[PDB]
């Protein structure tokens, strides 16, 4: 235990992307196994580090991966500012892979991006029926404009699939019951029926 934690703080130190993703791999294990312990809390400090040094990477892959890493903190946590780095990093990652048109990526990207938002509405106060509107919006917007821009009809499903699993997700691990997640997602798909 101690020793996973060791490795995670001393990997955390270097740039390499490879290095930090295993830092964070080795520190979320020790929050999984040890969840309210003092070991737990050391590892988010680590996880948070590694994950500033992941999003200064010029690879996408290596930016989703910290936004990925920020956003659990933050759903974790209930830290705002842990939200908007997840956020920061999460665009980044969508317009250099956009660059490259690689829809697939673009979407990994956005999925976290939307999460984060959804997270911070919420930590901010604002209506369940507001995110709902935000997320459906959203939503409806991208399917339209992939299909304008060609996307197979299988990227589009695993785009649309991946955004909303990533929102439920961050709800659940930030305390939102069962019943108010599916309440929201049943207003995100009555709007996107009508749009779509
Ligand atoms: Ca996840």
């Amino acid at each position: 235990l101690k020793e996973l934690l060791k490795r995670a703080e001393e990997l955390a130190k270097s740039p390499d992307p490879e290095d930090l993703k295993e830092a964070v791999r080795l520190a979320e294990e020790v929050v999984r196994e040890r969840p309210g312990s003092e070991a737990a809390k050391k590892a988010l400090e680590i996880i948070q580090e590694a994950a500033e040094l992941l999003k200064k990477s010029p690879d996408p892959e290596a930016i989703i991966a910290a936004a990925r890493a920020l956003l659990k903190i933050a759903a974790t946590t209930g830290d705002n500012e842990a939200a908007k780095q997840a956020i920061e990093a999460a665009s980044k990652a969508a317009q250099l892979a956009e660059q490259r048109g690689d829809d697939e990526l673009v979407c990994e990207a956005l999925a976290l991006l939307i999460a984060a938002q959804v997270l911070l509405l919420k930590q901010q106060g604002t209506s369940d029926e507001e995110v709902a509107e935000h997320v459906a919006r959203t939503i409806s917007q991208l399917v339209q404009r992939l299909k304008r821009k060609g996307a197979s009809y299988e990227v589009i499903k695993e785009c649309v699939q991946r955004i909303v699993e990533e929102i439920v997700e961050a709800l659940k691990r930030s305390g939102t019951s069962e019943d108010e997640i599916n309440e929201i997602v049943r207003r995100v798909k009555s709007e996107v029926e009508r749009t779509l």
